[PDB]
């Protein structure tokens, strides 16, 4: 028999989730309504592959998008350069926010991006794609313009992920379930307003994915919540020790969120933007607990 | 300090080379006796091969051999009796409690039909079994002092829910437990005087909850781990794992106290729900088995 989740699952599926996310780039221009696009490439040491990612959104620059960063988080191969190139803005972590102190990890790039940015809206593409397609930012900001009431869109890639099948749907099964309808929750291709990420705070490195995540879920459930295929994408191959370690950050994330402590055996959680910057900004809509 | 801890556990409790005989470990038995109890349910390529290689110790090092079969509807009860081991069912072994699925039970009600001082677990699934199993799962218990349970690992040629789920958990939860580096094998033996007075974590659980009880109760000295031979991973499907991972948290969940909505995949199935401890069913059993010094 169906339970509270599948009931949950069905309903934000046909509502929430596209497969084909078709809208073109000049109807989603037509409904920006004076809101802004900020497109965010984190990049540490992806010399091969930046300019591919920057080349495929360029396109974009002056009408669907406003802005394209390249955020470095400290390379010492060609990144930047060849990012400059390809036509992006480089910013590092030290220009973006320079009143703190770096840490490592791809959460606190992120994170500095929104000092970095003005988009009312905000993408976060990864830089080591190898197949990065000219549609993703278009599909990613397709529901925050078109949708009422959506905050957060994730784009999943359809299969011709060891992490995400064993770690990250199972915890969530137990301790967010509703939360289990999100095809790829630690993909880190996805779109959100400003409204909504200035006022969480962001977990680092590995864990900040999951982190938006279930932060933007506990403040406004699944109905703020998107999804939207970006195309079919292989799965890469990368070392279990880098898989382990993700895994244990995921965990240690996801705790956090969650009221499980943690022992500390294997990096900050930051606060939110709005502490630091646009602090008199309007407030994220209302969800309440009580009536 | 904590990886000084782990260093040290390592020195007393892990061996990588057993050096024992079985001569000799039928030598410390000193009245125990040993109990192998091999969980199956439709193994029947493999369960005659596994107990071919512990039949030669049934006499000697070992006082029985049993399958407990958990319902197979193939050649699996013919052909580990044609091996030489007593096939025993669910009902059998505990007729008045209603059966439910998974490992745990089987494994659970294997303690009301022995009558081992040790219990030797061995899963009937292995493609390359190796008569040295029991020596080596039984040598910490019968040879040191303080071992209460002994896991069987196996060194790989130079799994993913062992080394992403179950191991980072524990780190999290239970840090000094990392030291043990196949937290979730299915070859292990343990004295029944921990076995009989814990509860058993239903389904693909039931490794890790025993784990973790043990720890808590007697603690880290009361387990040790010891190397069975190299052996490639098997593969397993990645719903399998998936479904093997919900509910190894499940259970370190209720162990930890950490709600679980008891949602499973989609649906895996997943059960928070324990068994009691066999003493609590069995008591006259269990009475007669404790030694007479247990609480001098
Ligand atoms: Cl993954
Ligand atoms: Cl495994
Ligand atoms: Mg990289
Ligand atoms: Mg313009
Ligand atoms: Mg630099």
């Amino acid at each position: 028999d169906l339970t509270a989740t599948d009931l949950a699952r069905h309903r934000w599926l046909t509502d929430n989730s596209w497969t084909r996310p078709t809208w073109t780039v000049a109807e989603l221009e037509a409904a920006k309504a004076g809101r802004t696009i900020s497109v965010v490439l984190p990049a540490l040491n992806e010399e091969e592959t930046v300019g591919g990612v920057v080349e495929t959104i360029r396109p974009l620059l002056g009408g669907l998008v406003d802005e394209l960063i390249v955020l470095d988080s400290g390379s010492t191969d060609d990144t930047e350069i060849r990012a400059m190139a390809a036509g992006a803005r480089v910013i590092s972590r030290e220009v973006a926010l320079p009143e703190v102190a770096p840490q490592p990890g791809k959460g606190e790039v992120l994170w500095r991006s929104l000092a970095a940015t003005t988009g009312d809206i905000i993408v976060f593409i990864d830089s080591d794609l190898i197949d990065p397609d000219p549609m993703f930012v278009p599909k990613l900001v397709g529901p925050l313009l078109l949708s009422e009431g959506v905050h957060l869109v994730k784009g999943f890639y359809r299969r011709p992920g060891r992490v995400t099948e064993l770690v990250a749907r199972p915890l969530l099964a137990a301790l967010r379930p509703e939360l289990t309808c999100v095809l790829q929750p630690l993909g880190g291709e996805y779109a959100g307003t400003r409204e909504l990420l200035m006022s969480v705070p962001f977990a680092p490195g590995y864990g900040v994915e999951i982190g938006l995540l279930v932060d933007t879920y506990d403040r406004l459930g699944l109905d703020a919540i998107a999804q939207v295929n970006l195309g079919v994408r292989a799965h890469r191959n990368r070392p279990l020790t880098d898989l382990a370690a993700m895994s244990r950050q995921v965990i240690a994330t996801l705790f956090s969120r969650c009221g499980v402590p943690d022992s500390g055996v294997g990096l900050v959680d930051r606060p939110p933007m709005n502490t630091l910057r646009g602090k008199l900004a309007a407030a994220l809509e209302h969800h309440h607990h009580h009536h």
